[PDB]
């Protein structure tokens, strides 16, 4: 179930899954529609759900992985697609063999440093680029 903010932008959560401390590397996955594009993983919020815990939720669907969640990045919008998303830093600890959507649909997932990160999502994706600006 989609959940909306007041103005009728979706509510989404995504993570900054970084390797270590050191967040010098970053792990995306591939995009459903186009599988050749990188995506920074999130999705939905559920009704009455926590962004902090949607943020998690999505990380581990998506892209296969837990860690330590750290701190609120930012909160994002995109006004074409009209959304809005919480992102948070999480610190990988666990990297899982298979996944929700490793399973159905064969996401791919890849370790990035920032800078690489930040060149393969700018063309299709400037919004999720723009979360490493800090
Ligand atoms: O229309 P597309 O270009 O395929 O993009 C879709 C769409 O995102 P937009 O809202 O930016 O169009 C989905 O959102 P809904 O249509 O379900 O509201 C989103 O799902 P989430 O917002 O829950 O992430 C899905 O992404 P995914 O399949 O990664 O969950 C994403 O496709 P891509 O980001 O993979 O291209
Ligand atoms: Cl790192
Ligand atoms: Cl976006
Ligand atoms: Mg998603």
């Amino acid at each position: 179930t989609r959940t909306y903010d007041g103005d009728g932008y979706k509510k989404r959560a995504a993570c900054l899954c970084f390797r270590s401390e050191s967040e010098e590397e970053v792990l995306l996955v591939s995009s459903s529609r186009h599988p050749d594009r990188w995506i920074v993983p999130g999705g939905g919020m559920e009704p009455e759900e926590e962004p902090s815990v949607a943020a998690v939720r999505e990380v581990c669907e998506e892209a296969g992985v837990k860690g330590t969640l750290g701190r609120l990045v930012g909160i994002f919008e995109n006004q074409e697609r009209k959304h809005r998303t919480y992102v948070y830093v999480l610190i990988v600890t666990e990297v899982l063999e298979d996944w929700e959507d490793s399973v159905n649909i064969g996401r791919k997932r890849e370790w990035f440093k920032i800078e690489d990160a930040i060149k393969v999502l700018q063309y299709h994706k400037p919004v999720q680029a723009s979360y490493f600006e800090t």
